[PDB]
């Protein structure tokens, strides 16, 4: 006893075992998948009997099976008509990321702010605003320092053309889940027929020796440093100090003051080599009044100070 959804692009079907997983709801996931594919393919919305998406019982195997059958037959008609890899829309991507999470993370957890279990609530929209603001290209290398189950990396890889996206996570439980998130994401993206950039989710300590040169060569760092201690903050600034001009750090708490004024007593501070701006979706956003910080490596701040001493 199972439910099957045929892929709109001819990939392997999505197979769900009945009784469906508890999770959000698995039956609603199947209905929303069908609706998303219908929104995506106008011939499919035409071929599909309208009534089948109004009249359903998620608690009935036969009712759920009939819904899947109607969709599957409509996909078959469309595949017969066509007989004779684009990036996902923002709406579809939100669905795909939630779907990937639901199929990957199965054990209870605590639902703290910006935690994997609440990604859909404020993270998804905020990461979407951030992507629109920093405008990465094929020359960029993106790294999430403390990537959790890899959700930010998956979103950014599905939305941008960076050369590569990396996620590094130290903790055992999220890094293990990231392995399933990776598989589930690649599988589901193929199922929908959607393109994503290259990415790697790995287990590791971003403060290790190996990671020193990796951070130095990164063009865009993403780091939720909100709850970081002074030691991790100090070590990170030491890593950032080796970054290239124009290198960027997107964070939840600033690494240098917004009003940093270089003088003779603060030449050791990271503020001497980076621009820092506070960004806010509120500056059409109706979500939480959130803020984030964009840091840009710029050693001309330090150069202009020495230049001004020699040229009064
Ligand atoms: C407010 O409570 C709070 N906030 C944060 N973090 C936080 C605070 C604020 S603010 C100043 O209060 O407005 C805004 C954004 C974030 N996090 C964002 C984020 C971080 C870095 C760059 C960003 C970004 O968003 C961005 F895309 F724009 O660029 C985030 N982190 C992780 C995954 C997805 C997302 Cl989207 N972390 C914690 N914790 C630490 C974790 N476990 C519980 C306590 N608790």
């Amino acid at each position: 006893l199972e439910l099957r959804l045929k892929s709109p692009v001819g990939a392997e079907p999505a197979v769900y075992p009945w009784p469906l997983p508890v999770y959000h709801d698995a039956a609603h996931e199947i209905i929303e998948t069908i609706r998303w594919v219908c929104e995506e393919i106008p011939d499919l919305k035409l071929a599909m009997e309208n009534y089948v998406l109004i009249d359903y019982d998620t608690k009935s195997f036969e009712s759920m099976q009939r819904l899947c059958d109607k969709y599957n037959r409509a996909i078959d008609s469309i595949h017969q008509l066509w007989k004779g890899n684009t990036r996902p829309s923002t709406g579809l991507l939100r669905h795909i990321l939630q779907q990937v999470y639901n199929h990957s993370v199965t054990d209870p957890n605590n639902y703290e702010p910006f935690s994997p279990e609440v990604y859909g609530e404020t993270s998804f929209d905020l990461v979407a605003q951030m992507i629109d603001e920093i405008k990465m290209t094929d020359d960029d290398l993106f790294v999430d320092l403390g990537s959790g189950v890899g959700q930010v990396v998956l979103q950014v890889a599905a939305a941008t053309n960076c050369k590569h996206h990396y996620g590094v996570e130290k903790a055992d439980i999220p890094a293990k889940y990231a392995e399933t998130m990776d598989r589930e994401f690649r599988k589901w993206m193929k199922w929908y027929g959607k393109k994503h950039a290259e990415y790697t989710l790995e287990r590791g300590d971003f403060l290790s020796e190996e990671w020193r040169e990796r951070i130095a060569n990164t063009s865009v760092i993403f780091v939720n440093n909100f709850a970081f201690g002074p030691e991790v903050d100090h070590q990170l600034k030491e890593r950032f100090a080796n970054m290239k001009e124009g290198g960027r750090i997107v964070s939840s708490k600033p690494f240098a003051p917004l009003n940093f004024r270089i003088n003779s007593r603060n030449l050791s501070d990271i503020g001497t080599i980076m621009r820092v701006v506070e960004l806010s979706p509120l500056k059409s956003w109706t979500g939480k009044p959130v803020s984030y910080y964009l840091h840009t490596i710029d050693r001309t701040i330090l150069e202009n100070y020495f230049s001004s001493l020699k040229n009064p």
